[PDB]
C-alpha cells in the first residue's frame, strides 16, 4: 500500500 | 494507499 | 487515499 | 537556441 | 542549442 | 548541442 | 571574421532549504 | 577566421539542505 | 587599438538560503 | 582558422544534505 | 594591438545553502 | 600585438551545503 | 581605456 | 587597455 | 592589456 519513486529519493515508509 | 514521486523527493509515509 | 508529486517536493502524509 | 525549462521547489512538516 | 531541462527540490518530516 | 537534463532531490526522516 | 564568439546556451541555479523542531 | 570560440552549450547547479529533531 | 572589437560576458551569481527551526 | 575553439558541451553540479535527531 | 578581438566568458557561481534543527 | 584572437571559456564554481540536528 | 570593464563584489547573504 | 576585464569576489552567504 | 583578463575568488559559503 506504499510507493516511493519517480526520479531518486527516499524517506521512511510503515504500514498496518 | 499511499504515494510519493513525480520528480525525486521524499518524506514520511505511514498507513493504518 | 494520499499523493504528493507532479513536479518534485515532499512533506507528511498519514491516513487512518 | 532554448527549449522547455523547469525549476521547483518545496518543504514540509508535521505529523502526529 | 538546448532542449529539455529539469530541476527539482523537497524535504520532509513527521512521523508519530 | 544538448539534450535530455535531470536534476534530483530529496531528504525524509520519521517513523514511529 | 577576426573575432569569436564564445559560450552560447542557457544556465540555471537552485537554492537552499532546511526545517526541523520537537 | 583569425580566432574561435569556446565552451558553447549549458550549465546547471543544485543547492543543499538539511533537517532533524527531537 | 583602433578598430571594433568584441562584446562582454554572462555573469549569472547566486541562489537562495534557508535556516530555521526549533531555536 | 588560425585559432581553435575549446570544450564544448555542458556541466552539471550537485549540492550536500544533512539530517538526524535523537 | 590594433584590431578586431573576441568576446567574454559565462561565469556562473553558487547554489543554495541549508541548516536547521532542534537548535 | 595587432590581429583578431579569441574568446573566452565557461567557468562554473560550486554547489550548495547542508547540516542540521538534534544539536 | 580602449574598451569596457567590468568589476563585481558580490557581498554575503544570509 | 585593449580589452577589457573582468574581476568578481564572491563574498560568503549563509 | 591586449585581452580581457579574469579574476575570481569565491569564498566560503555555509
Amino acid at each position: 500500500r506504499g510507493g516511493l519513486g519517480g526520479q531518486g529519493a527516499g524517506g521512511d515508509v510503515i504500514e498496518v
